[PDB]
């Protein structure tokens, strides 16, 4: 897997907040974020377990790759405003982990290309 | 209308190395053809340590129940767990995740050709 | 193939009184006929406080899926939750429980006759 | 509800211990415990959530009733031996809660009778 | 111990809230609550550990005694309003447990008397 | 309260371990510990909530007074061997907190005297 | 180490509040607090793990001097007003621990001096 | 701070296990580990809070240097056996966090040298 890593991000939201969260991301947010970060493995909300939670997993070639990409995203005024206006009010708690794939785990997703965005 | 189960096992200290070794040598060849859609199998490097995290795709919760029941009843799987994984386990939990509209689609079922390759 | 869903809600401090009042006055008449088999609806006196605990029985997973989908699509339920219950909520969790062989069978389905006899 | 109370007991077990736990109770333990305590509302193991967990709810007419029935159970040599031999090795953590029914919650299960035990 | 019990209540407060919580009980709240419940073993705030936390231990003869006295307290409008106005804005999370004394643990205090309120 | 402090120590034990724990401290443990540390406010085990837990509260003049007395107890071979033989096998988790009494909270108990032990 | 002690304070903040927290401390707050408490070993915010969290470690000669210095800090209206206006709205949860250094851990750092400010 | 990071590692130990833990690290372990990782900011055990816990903070120039140096330590048989024999029996739970220093936080300490 050549030092590939996966960041799992886990956000606890205000009660019944996941629906608006996903609405913002599908309409606006994921077009900002996915081209920059690159390799979305999955973006979910919880149905059974800890409720009002969003779970998303992103693949990077290594930690440096993650660092460079998250800094580019963080420096985007469009991203900053999008979060401030739409997502910030829904947040309660945030946690992340760095996950390393076992040898039989699937390979990294390919990088999101602008043709993928046009295909949505 | 796919669903994803996330299973989160906390292991005994420094037990992730052996845990992965058993699954590559023997365990995943039993488990993956039965459950069908492995999205990711990981161990933590930063955060809660000595933890393995695995995400399994199913068409719905009934599909999950049937497939897990098939696995659970296999003596090969039972023996595999007893002899190799059971002593490694400390805590287990799971959650059911629902993909957002832009999240990647339901993967194909693991095939015999995938194993032999 | 019976399953029981346990739902555990942590409320804002001292919020259970209003929570149960809403469900007595309005809420349970909406929810219980749809979901079908209430096993119990409680609040805590010892343990984690400002917590409500409710268990709902279903014949199977698909029975749960269909009945919860009906409930959540009802605009009367959506508005009830939003106006009365959502401001009292702090945290929500649920578990899927499977009954051991000796555990009681499912309650019968809630009938209009039951609602009328309240 | 005439001061009715419900005790929820939540036991976390050794990994994959619920099967043996259930076996011991269906074969032997519940025949001891249910007639003494009186009103089993439900006895479960988890399938989604915290795994290796058993959840059981017992109904009592009031706090005196619960104390009296539990004291009788704890004093029984048969119960003490059954727990020590069969259940004690499977236990990791135990918690309980005292629950109060809302007005619309079902009434107490009837007391378990010998006629119930015989036709199990 | 003649089979007495102790209830430990643990309240997590909004940040830096314990000083005001303590002031409300010193000026007003404990005069309402302590004569009704009976036997305050201790009322504390945390300095090391979980911060912004108050811990209080109440003695009772048994769980039925506890439920009778707490019912009396909760029915009092003066208590309900004292809590609602002053304490409720400070609360974040609440928990309790029932503790049984070991045989060498001290006896539980006598009941709070009106002479104690006036002293 | 003259800067009085209280330490609450919370020990989670192996299941059904509190009975044996209490027996050991009744017969021998508390006779070593209480004179040295001085002011036992309460020593309990849990009945409802987190089960298999012991909770004990000790009063001190300050955190230095806590440090000196605990340092004395910890150095005692009699206490080291009692804990190793009888208590250590029963322990699962240990935590402690420093609590400050509110103005209306009772005063600290007096120092345990040898007369008390008699 | 002659009974040197370290206090670790752990604050969970409102989401995305660490940036404002650090800004208030770099511009105003740390100039009040550090000269009084004396020995800042580290002030951090989390990047991986529990997010929106600030971790800070304060060294003291002992718990008596910790108490004396913290009581001085807390009685300062400048500190009180700084916290009420700038930090209070950002706080969600606070915890602390008392840590004892192992023999090989770095020694007690020197007091922060006006020349350092 | 030039992208410096700090790793905080938090180990929960078996009851009363911190004394033996420290003894091994002072007698044998920290001689192995510190020269390799380079920048120990602090190595502690708890006295008040969660008990039977050791907390240690390691400085790194960035996560890339962290990964390089930890990979070097992990591959050392001397470290592997030291851990397996002496420390693993004391461990119950492990967690870690990546901490970023604020502008006023102390700088990256120097690398540990064989003279030290």
């Amino acid at each position: 897997h050549h030092h590939m890593i996966v960041e799992e991000r886990i956000y606890d939201l205000r009660p019944n907040g996941a629906r608006e969260f996903a609405q913002h991301f599908e309409r606006e947010g994921i077009a900002i974020q996915r081209p920059v970060l690159g390799r979305l493995i999955g973006y979910f909300y919880t149905d059974i377990g800890p409720l009002n939670q969003v779970v998303h997993l992103w693949g990077y070639e290594d930690l440096e790759d993650r660092a460079r990409r998250r800094a580019i995203l963080l420096a985007m005024p469009e991203w900053q405003e999008y979060v401030r206006k739409n997502i910030q009010p829904l947040l309660v708690r945030m946690q992340n982990k760095i996950l390393l794939p076992m040898s039989f785990s699937p390979p990294l997703p390919p990088l999101w290309q602008p043709e993928d965005e046009h295909a949505r």
